[PDB]
């Protein structure tokens, strides 16, 4: 049944536009439309990478939620292949039968791997899931991580803790365009929320850190941020604190180290989740948790492809997408921060790609985009319609999507109670 889906993808010529492609032979091309056809071949690949899906299918593994979300969408609205190629020898039209089957195969992929038991039956096939209400953690290590998160001694100055860039009462963020580090260093990119970071595939806009623990070793030693020379410098200061040291040795009787401080902080960060958004309560069957407008907004959100990228538990955070997918973005000049994932991979296709932001709590993490230059949700939604979807929408529909986004404010239970 995996093989049935693979047979279909091969049959219909999807791989011609959604894999890395040689210049095709001349008899594939429509006279008068060679350029549009080359542009379509490239945009296909930029938009959707079928080699990822083929690879997962053949190891019998889960297809990513973004890839299911994309495929569902194209099947739902009957977009693929583009209708102008379907009378060609190499590209097939897709029948109602076949569409219904793919849509069914997605639904059982989502049921096997992604849907949660506690969401209402009617909503188990959504491209999105509620935040789990609890993650298992080690309570003693959480208490350490909580103290270290808020300890300015990890910075050269002893003035900056993690909280300076990620205040837990202000959405996990500093509310600045980009963050201000030691010596007043102005940083290169907008600081994302620590809320629900645990659900990201990888951490940092470029995805250069694999886990929360690896991420936590970054800012302490980054000259642009906390700017400590070494863990030795930091520990020489933490060592003079009995209360903290005594508690620390209780866990990790090895003593202070980068490994162990980053581990403590990471464990704390697994408690920085925000379940019971009005949206999540609605996914769990409470029909009155959303307004009429927010339900419409949610429908619009799916209709305009937002859930293709912003899917899963945190409505994003799961994949790397180019800023300017469907239309070149007005960078003015492209900086190293705009280059994004390519800094990590060195791959041309990753140029300008950026971890899709989870939209959980987005109403609380202004300003927006990685540049920190988009001050409102109205703006961010419009800019995403133009550049990521290739579309305009009337005001009233934008207002509705924005209302829906306000529904994603979860509930953080403060550590101390
Ligand atoms: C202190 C120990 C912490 C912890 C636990 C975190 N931060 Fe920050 N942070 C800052 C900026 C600008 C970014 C994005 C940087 C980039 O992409 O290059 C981050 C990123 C993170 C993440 C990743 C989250 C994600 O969704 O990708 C996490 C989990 C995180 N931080 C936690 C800015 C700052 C600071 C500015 C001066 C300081 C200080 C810190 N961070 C410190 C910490
Ligand atoms: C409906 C059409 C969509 C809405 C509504 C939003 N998106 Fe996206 N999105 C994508 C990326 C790669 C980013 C980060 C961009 C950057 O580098 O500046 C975003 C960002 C947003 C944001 C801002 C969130 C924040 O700053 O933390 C919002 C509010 C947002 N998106 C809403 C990627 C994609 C994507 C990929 C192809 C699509 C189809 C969409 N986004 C669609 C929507
Ligand atoms: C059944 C075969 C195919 C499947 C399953 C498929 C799937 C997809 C998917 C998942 C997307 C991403 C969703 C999106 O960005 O809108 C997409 C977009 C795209 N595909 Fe394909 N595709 C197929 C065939 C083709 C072919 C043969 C071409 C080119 C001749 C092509 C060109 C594109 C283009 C240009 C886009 C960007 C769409 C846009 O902006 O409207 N696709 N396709
Ligand atoms: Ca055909
Ligand atoms: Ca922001
Ligand atoms: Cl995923």
């Amino acid at each position: 049944e995996n093989n049935k889906v693979l047979g279909f993808l091969r049959e219909k010529g999807c791989d011609y536009c959604h894999t890395p492609s040689a210049e095709l032979p001349a008899y594939y091309y429509i006279p008068g439309a060679k350029q549009l056809m080359d542009y379509d071949i490239k945009l296909g690949y930029k938009s959707f990478n079928l080699e990822a899906v083929r690879a997962a299918l053949l190891a019998d593994k889960p297809v990513s939620q973004s890839d299911l979300n994309k495929i569902e969408w194209v099947m739902q609205y009957e977009t693929m292949p583009p209708t102008r190629y379907t009378a060609l020898h190499w590209a097939g039209k897709v029948s109602d039968e076949e569409r219904a089957e793919i849509l069914a195969w997605i639904a059982k992929q989502r049921a096997e791997y992604y849907a949660s038991n506690d969401t209402a039956p009617e909503h188990r096939n959504e491209p999105v899931q509620p935040i789990p209400q609890k993650l298992p953690t080690d309570a003693q290590k959480v208490a350490l991580g909580f103290a270290l998160y808020h300890d300015p001694r990890l910075s050269a100055d002893s003035t900056i803790s993690c909280a300076h860039c990620h205040a837990l009462n202000a959405g996990g963020v500093d509310g600045r365009k980009t963050s201000i580090g030691v010596g007043g260093a102005v940083g290169p990119i907008n600081a994302p929320t620590v809320f629900n970071s645990v659900f990201n595939v990888e951490q940092f806009w470029d995805g250069r850190a694999a886990t929360l623990q690896d991420q936590a070793g970054g800012p302490p030693l980054n000259p642009i941020e906390m700017a400590s020379k070494s863990w030795d410098e930091i520990i020489a200061k933490l060592e003079k604190d009995p209360q903290l040291k005594t508690q620390f040795l209780e866990v990790y009787p090895q003593g202070f180290s980068g490994e162990n401080i980053t581990d403590a902080i990471a464990e704390f960060e697994k408690t920085l989740i925000t379940p019971d958004s009005p949206f999540d309560k609605w996914l769990r069957g409470d029909e009155n948790a959303l307004t009429a407008q927010q339900k419409k907004g949610y429908q619009l959100f799916k209709d305009n492809k937002c859930a293709t990228c912003h899917g899963g538990i945190i409505l994003g955070g799961r994949s790397f997408e180019p800023l300017g997918l469907k239309k070149d973005f007005n960078f003015g000049e492209i900086t190293a921060a705009d280059i994004g994932r390519m800094n990590v991979t060195k791959e041309e296709r990753d140029k300008l790609r950026q971890k899709v932001p989870g939209l959980r709590n987005v109403a609380l993490t202004a300003p927006y985009f990685h540049r920190g230059d988009v001050p409102t949700l109205d703006g961010a939604v419009k800019l995403m319609l133009r550049y990521q979807v290739g579309k305009e929408l009337p005001q009233e529909d934008v207002d509705d999507i924005v209302a829906f986004l306000h529904s994603l404010n979860g509930v953080y239970t403060p550590y101390m109670q």
